[PDB]
């Protein structure tokens, strides 16, 4: 009793001395934390980054002092000061638990519906690693996934996804307890709802009574074909009523010695330890790549690999839409990452996201290629989770227009700080008669604001794969590649700027004398400015064409580099198919852009560009405008 009471207190009480947040879903879910984690959870203290360790996910984010109790008590490096310092600046226990920050926080929620999305990705990836890896017998990926949700989080849509998707891909070891704290706006039948996904429901559990939870998550473990949700319906003064007396804070030694998990914790990693050396002896190069890929560590000959492809790629020199170019690119790369887990959200033959060697991942076989079905929020939040859980490093796409669908997964994989790789396709106008719901205005200026992202918009082969590799090679990031429908002409490059495309921008085309201004171009629209460049110095005006296919990547490079491309005093004139407003930040009061600000129209594509001034004379006319 006294240990669901003990993380109960710690909760109310941190809660209280913060004077900020809610004490009534941790109290709610005391009992399905104590039965979880001291008869289920297999977790070690000392290693939170155990590769086979059972992954929680708190997907009710703002409940955040459960988990905090839960970590304090089991013995991880949370300590009662912290939990004393509770939503305060820069503590150990921020009000919504922060992956990366805090030791055996697993993801980082608050944004309700994305938590399960997560926890979906990391069962995901462990049914990918465990049919990859295991080999007769010796199962080295063998773990669950548990979730805490409640009702907020099953009424946001992005849930809806994430379980559909689960059910048909019959992720056995995702269990989901669901606290049902419910005697206007929320009817729904969710036993009837689960079980038209596909999944083991078990319906009307006791919430407070740990044999009915305890015999539920095995009722749930045996399913191994289905994912389970089990729906616990749960409900001063308080504190010795509850059987509670200890003041604020003050945990008896009894208590923290039953609560402890460190002398289990390690016999399980010691357990596990031994299985992998029976593995690693009969299977040492899987065992290496195995503890690479969960380090989340690329192979060591990485940038010798993408220096030699991008040379190949040069040789080519392939006019294409880079919706080619970047299938083309994911061809290299999977060659080099066997962790490559790619998919679309039904959009593989508009995306081009398959390869030659991408296998569908099935409900009974594993493989590399996820079809996420018309879910971008889901595939965009499940995609996280397959990032955190180590062994796998996914991109997914969709059109560009439907960034805006998934658009906070997006910006939690940049708080984060992990590395998955939103693609996306069909970039402007250029994409033609699908009209104006379709075409992209304004959303690569949106996505460029996002904090911690880089946003690439490749012109051609070789920007494309450079702007893969990079976004492979980000360890603490999430990346956007942004790629055309319609084909975009190749551009002669010197060793030199070949090495400065993943400097973000680079000189792509000097002038011929003295520049008198410099023309800014991304993207489909660097042809553009190159033709300008030619016209502008037959009539005996010189300027410098500049390529910047990532802003974010060249607001990084140090001051001399950002001088050398932007020089002081020249004009700059940007040309992008997108929204201008961004484009200030460069060209400023006496620069000017080259863009459009209001929606498309359905059309043919070079219909499009001409009507709406992506033509040689407007931008020859605006350069000269600002000289
Ligand atoms: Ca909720
Ligand atoms: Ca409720
Ligand atoms: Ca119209």
């Amino acid at each position: 009793s006294q240990l669901a009471n003990v993380i109960r207190f710690l909760s109310a009480d941190a809660v209280q001395k913060a004077n900020s947040g809610h004490p009534g879903a941790p109290m709610g879910m005391a009992e399905m934390a104590e039965t979880l984690w001291t008869k289920f959870l297999n977790h070690n203290p000392a290693n939170p980054k155990f590769y086979n360790r059972d992954r929680f996910v708190l997907s009710n984010g703002h409940a955040s002092m459960l988990l905090y109790s839960l970590l304090h008590l089991t013995g991880y490096n949370l300590s009662i000061e912290d939990l004393k310092n509770f939503r305060q600046l820069h503590s150990k226990t921020p009000g919504h638990p922060e992956y990366g920050y805090t030791d055996g926080v697993e993801t980082t929620t608050g944004p309700l519906g994305q938590g399960i999305a997560n926890a979906v990705g990391m069962a995901l990836a462990e049914k990918i690693l465990a049919a990859e890896f295991n080999k007769d017998g010796l199962n080295i990926v063998d773990h669950y996934t548990y979730v805490f949700m409640g009702d907020g989080c099953l009424m946001e849509g992005v849930s809806h996804e994430a379980c559909s998707l689960a059910g048909t891909l019959g992720l056995g070891k995702l269990i989901v307890l669901y606290d049902d704290n419910n005697i206007g706006w929320f009817t729904e039948n969710i036993p009837q709802r689960f079980e038209s996904y596909g999944w083991h429901v078990v319906p009307n559990v006791n919430g407070h009574d740990t044999a009915a939870i305890q015999t539920a998550i095995e009722a749930a473990r045996a399913e191994t074909g289905k994912p389970s949700i089990i729906c616990c319906k749960t409900l001063e003064a308080t504190r010795k009523h509850l059987g509670w007396a200890y003041p604020a804070f003050e945990i008896p030694q009894e208590i923290y010695d039953a609560w402890n998990a460190k002398e289990k914790g390690a016999k399980l990693e010691a357990g596990w330890n031994e299985l992998f050396a029976q593995y690693q002896a009969k299977y040492p190069a899987e065992a290496a790549e195995f503890v690479r890929r969960m380090d989340k560590k690329l192979p060591e000959n990485f940038d010798e690999y993408v220096q030699t492809a991008l040379k190949e790629v040069c040789a080519k020199a392939e006019t294409v839409a880079t919706r080619k170019a970047s299938q083309n690119s994911i061809e290299i790369l999977a060659k080099e990452l066997p962790e490559l887990v790619g998919g679309s959200a039904d959009l593989t033959p508009s995306n081009l996201t398959d390869w030659s060697n991408s296998v569908s991942v099935t409900r009974d076989k594993g493989g590399n290629y996820i079809h996420y079905g018309v879910r971008e929020f889901g595939m965009g939040a499940i995609m996280n989770g397959l990032v955190l859980h180590g062994g796998v490093k996914p991109f997914g796409a969709t059109f560009l227009m439907f960034s805006e669908y998934e658009r906070n997964a997006l910006r939690m994989a940049a708080l984060m700080k992990i590395n998955p790789v939103f693609v996306f396709t069909h970039d402007s106008i250029g994409l033609g008669e699908d009209g104006p719901t379709h075409q992209p205005i304004e959303q690569t200026a949106t996505l460029r604001l996002i904090p911690n992202m880089d946003v690439w918009r490749p012109c051609d082969t070789a920007e494309s794969l450079v702007a893969w590799a990079e976004a492979a090679k980000a360890e603490d990031h999430p990346s956007c590649l942004i790629f055309s429908r319609q084909n975009l002409k190749f551009q002669a490059r010197s060793e030199q700027q070949l090495n400065d495309i993943k400097r973000g921008a680079y000189v792509i085309s000097e002038a011929q004398g003295n520049a008198q201004a410099v023309i800014i171009a991304t993207g489909s629209e660097v042809g553009l400015a190159v033709e300008a460049q030619k016209v502008l110095a037959g009539q005996g005006i010189a300027v410098r064409v500049v390529s910047m296919p990532s802003t974010s990547v060249f607001d990084r490079q140090d001051a001399a580099y950002q001088a050398a491309v932007l020089p002081e005093g020249l004009p700059r004139i940007a040309v992008e198919a997108g929204h201008t407003n961004g484009w200030y930040k460069y060209v400023g009061l006496n620069g000017a852009v080259v863009g459009i600000n209001r929606f498309g129209e359905s059309a043919p594509a070079d219909l499009l560009f001409k009507a709406f001034g992506f033509t040689v004379d407007n931008v020859v006319d605006t350069v000269k405008s600002v000289l």
